[PDB]
């Protein structure tokens, strides 16, 4: 028994997971608990939705699998900072989706723990611009003449 003894470096599909992974035995022999493995996975990938995520299941001989990923594209925290209850629907004049500049920033800041990004303006345009993709507006974005 020592520090990290097995690292499962590979891709994994959010949700759409099952007792039939490429590892299975290569992971089961550990003795741990498969269902537990998948549970925490599926359970988190389910809490976030089905998708694809690169992971390196850091397994320590003490029989412990360290590994957690999340932070969906936008709706992740946008859902709150925005204000989407039921969701999208037929066109309407109600107009919804208003996030503030600082809020999208902080949300666009911790968004890159070690990603190839450090420019606020980039991550900003991402969360914001992405919002534009989705269908939201930012209360902060000067670019219109007053006359």
């Amino acid at each position: 028994m020592k520090k990290v003894v097995a690292v499962v470096k590979l891709q994994l599909p959010a949700g759409k997971a099952t007792p039939a992974p490429p590892v299975g035995p290569a992971l089961g022999q550990h003795g741990a608990n498969i269902m537990e493995f998948v549970k925490a996975f599926n359970a988190a990938t389910a809490n976030m939705g089905d998708a694809i995520v690169p992971v390196e299941i850091t397994i320590y001989a003490d029989r412990s699998f360290t590994f957690v990923t999340k932070t969906p594209p936008a709706s992740y925290l946008i859902r709150k900072a925005a204000g989407l209850e039921k969701g999208a629907h037929k066109p309407g004049r109600e107009k919804v989706g208003r996030i503030t500049w600082e809020q999208v920033l902080e949300i666009a800041k911790q968004k890159m723990p070690d990603l190839n990004t450090t420019d606020l303006e980039a991550a900003a345009r991402m969360i914001a611009g992405s919002a534009r993709s989705m269908g939201v507006e930012v209360v902060g974005a000067p670019e219109v003449k007053d006359a």
